């Protein structure tokens, strides 16, 4: 197993909470490293005093598993402050926080194009952890990260019936492939600036739609490249879904022929005569 770096309290500082929770809070702040010879934003979490055996193990062991990771589109562990308390898991900062928040405040203003390279990289990160043998179970726009350089990372570790793949509801049959069902859902977040998957449907009337065949319409503005990309991420046969390699492949081959994107599937609606 990769080696997690224990990080000295002395070289971490707080600067400003970016969240709070039962468990402890999010601080963006600075590290220092090389000795000394360098400091870096970063993202802190925190485990407050009283924590249980349970969420110790749980807390460290999203540390763990990201720092097995070295990947562009995975989020970068810095290290963690285990020895002293409160402990801390230290990750590197990213600006724009997490992805379905941020496209719901930036509304309509990227391009198709950008849009579909945020999907490639996410694809990008998703590939590489099922390559490395991790299901992520909890994929979902949420849990994604984007920096100042709009590139998104996967981000949380920790780990919703709307995004989840029929298998893996009925039988908790959780592998890369239900992981594919989910980013087929994320597609659809992004393509629609982070709108709720199924819209006013409780999960009993999710679960009814899709065991009946029924699939989310297009976004407005999705090339029919893109929403035949998502449909076939939610094929009920996961044998039959994309590999999150055909996925990139995919992603890759329509970036570079950009011409490709403006064919866009029709977006059904409202009768306004
Ligand atoms: C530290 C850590 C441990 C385990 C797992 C993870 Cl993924 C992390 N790292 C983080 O949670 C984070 C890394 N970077 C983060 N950035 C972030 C998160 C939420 C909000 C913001 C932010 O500044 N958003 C802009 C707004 C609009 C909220 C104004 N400040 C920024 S959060």
């Amino acid at each position: 197993l990769k080696f997690t770096t224990e990080i000295h309290p002395s070289c971490v500082t707080r600067q400003k909470v970016i969240g709070a929770g039962e468990f402890g809070e999010v601080y963006k702040g600075m590290l220092k490293t090389s000795s000394g010879k360098k400091e870096v934003p970063v993202a802190i979490k925190t485990l407050k005093a009283g924590y249980t055996e349970k969420q110790r193990v749980d807390f460290l062991g999203e540390a763990g598993i990201m720092g097995q990771f070295s990947h562009h589109n995975i989020i970068r562990l810095e290290g963690v402050i285990s020895k002293y308390k409160p402990m801390m898991i230290i990750t590197e900062y990213m600006e724009n926080g997490a992805l379905d928040k941020f496209l719901r405040e930036k509304d309509g203003e990227f391009s198709v194009l950008q849009l579909v390279g945020m999907l490639r990289g996410i694809a990008a990160g998703m590939k590489y952890l099922a390559n490395m043998n991790y299901v992520h179970r909890d994929l979902a726009a949420r849990n994604i990260l984007v920096n100042s350089n709009l590139v998104c990372k996967v981000s949380d570790f920790g780990l919703p019936i709307r995004w989840t793949a029929p298998e893996a509801i009925s039988y908790r049959k959780f592998t890369s492939a239900s992981d594919v069902w989910s980013f087929g859902i994320v597609m659809w977040e992004v393509m629609t600036y982070g709108e709720r998957p199924y819209w006013e449907l409780s999960n009993h009337e999710v679960m009814k739609a899709i065991n009946d065949g029924f699939r989310l319409p297009t976004p407005m503005d999705c090339p029919s490249a893109i929403y035949q990309l998502m449909m076939q991420c939610w094929q009920q046969e996961r044998a039959r879904r994309p590999k999150f390699a055909d996925i990139v492949s995919i992603l890759d081959k329509l970036i570079r022929a950009p011409d490709s994107l403006k064919t866009l599937a029709d977006f059904d609606p409202v009768s306004i005569r």
